[PDB]
């Protein structure tokens, strides 16, 4: 009690987060620790129902339904004047069985980020890398590379021809799920087509794709908004543009709200909203963070008016309005560890690809 201990993803602005609170604790003597443990989205649940764990937790919204259909978030009480502050969708990422269980920060969807002087008319579609890759491969490059363990950053292909999570009823049927229909099959068999295909590698990693990207070795790599800053700091001239089309469709990516939720357990509540909605939901809050790692567009409508002529946050809004919000139900994590095996499987061949969405689709529902 007296303290402030937040946990935040390690891809995320936490220096710029640590920052908020340094000012935090100048204005009030309560001091701000800011940890980034890895699977934290794991570690929450087990250590919030005992009655441990941070004040605060930020992740995207899709996690939060969970941890509220277990009684491990505070109803967060932000008056009508400051809900106004920030765009209603965001609200509505952040509301569970009728409350709000969270307070939104930032809107993220991935985009097509490429080297100008690599690719300086990017592919529209998905079916002419291949015939790119190829050119570039005579000068020892690649056309792209982006992190295929996980679901997050292949599932706008698999969406792109037909593939979905659950289906909304202007709520979701948890039993109408899209993993093993046909336009799934087609966006995964396209992938494990360029991996035959030596187009790409089925081991690439976040790591290994960031990498090659940043010192110019692939043309192309998918990517949010977090990852701008490493390559502003890179030789690389990048742009940020629509994903590609497939058969003709947007690639679809999933959009989160990076949210923060407080503790059921946490003794702080009344320091916790303070800080959240009267330093970080700020312009300069925000700014503090997204200087260190950009935070996409943002929940707070005076500083995404700030924002909003950045070209590649009008390419992240474009992505994300082909996209669709992911769902905040509990089945949603069910749903990325089963999509999570599938793709491995496929792109590694311990599965087809019809086998193995079919299993991820038999698990998920
Ligand atoms: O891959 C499944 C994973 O997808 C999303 O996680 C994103 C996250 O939203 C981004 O902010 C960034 O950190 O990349 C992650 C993917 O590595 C879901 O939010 C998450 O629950 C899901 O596990
Ligand atoms: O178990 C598969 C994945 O699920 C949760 C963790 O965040 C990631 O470290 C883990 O790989
Ligand atoms: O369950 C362990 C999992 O956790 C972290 C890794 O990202 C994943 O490769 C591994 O399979
Ligand atoms: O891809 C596996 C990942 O999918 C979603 C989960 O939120 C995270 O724990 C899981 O790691
Ligand atoms: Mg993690
Ligand atoms: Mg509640
Ligand atoms: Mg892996």
């Amino acid at each position: 009690e007296g303290k402030l201990v937040i946990w935040i993803n390690g891809d995320k602005g936490y220096n710029g987060l640590a920052e908020v609170g340094k000012k935090f604790e100048q204005d009030t003597g309560i001091k701000v620790t800011v940890e980034h443990p890895d699977k934290l989205e794991e570690k929450f649940p087990q250590v919030a129902a005992t009655g441990d764990g941070p004040d605060i937790i930020f992740w995207a919204h899709d996690r939060f339904g969970g941890y509220a259909q277990s009684g491990l978030l505070a109803e967060v009480t932000p008056d009508k004047a400051f809900q106004d502050k920030l765009y209603p969708f965001t609200w509505d990422a952040v509301r569970y069985n009728g409350k709000l269980i969270a307070y939104p920060i930032a809107v993220e969807a991935l985009s097509l980020i490429y080297n100008k002087d690599l690719v300086p008319n990017p592919p529209k579609t998905w079916e002419e890398i291949p015939a790119l890759d190829k050119e570039l491969k005579v000068k020892g490059k690649s056309a792209i590379m982006f992190n295929l363990q996980e679901p997050y950053f292949t599932w706008p292909l698999i969406a792109a021809d037909g593939g979905y999570a659950f289906k909304f009823e202007n709520k979701y049927d948890v039993k109408d799920v899209g993993v093993d229909n046909a336009g799934a099959k087609a966006g995964l068999t396209f992938l494990i087509d360029m991996i035959k295909n030596k187009n790409m590698s089925a081991d690439t990693d976040y790591s290994i794709a960031e990498a090659a990207f940043n010192k110019g070795e692939t043309a192309m790599t998918i990517n949010g908004p977090w990852a701008w800053s490493n390559i502003d700091k890179s030789k690389v001239n990048y742009g940020v543009t629509l994903l590609p089309t497939f058969k003709g469709k947007p690639s679809k990516p999933f959009v989160g709200v990076l949210s923060a939720g407080i503790n059921a357990a946490s003794p702080n509540k009344e320091l916790a909203k303070e800080f959240l909605e009267n330093y970080l939901l700020t312009d300069q809050g925000l700014e503090a963070v997204n200087k260190d790692k950009p935070l996409g567009a943002v929940a707070l409508k005076s500083f995404q008016e700030q924002l909003a002529k950045d070209p590649r946050i009008a390419a992240t809004m474009d992505n994300a309005q082909k996209g669709e919000i992911m769902p905040n139900i509990p089945q949603m994590s069910a749903f990325w560890y089963a999509v999570r095996t599938a793709v491995i499987n496929a792109a590694s061949g311990r599965q087809t690809v019809d086998a193995a969405l079919k299993d991820a689709q038999s698990r998920i529902t």
